[PDB]
């Protein structure tokens, strides 16, 4: 359940973070 805004990302590097309007991507769940 991301707050609004953010996705959930994977890739062969691994499950990260997201934050569309920011760009702000990172490992912790937001």
């Amino acid at each position: 359940d991301l707050p609004a805004g953010w996705m959930r990302v994977q890739d062969t590097s691994g499950t990260y973070y997201w934050h569309i309007p920011t760009g702000t991507t990172q490992w912790e769940p937001p």
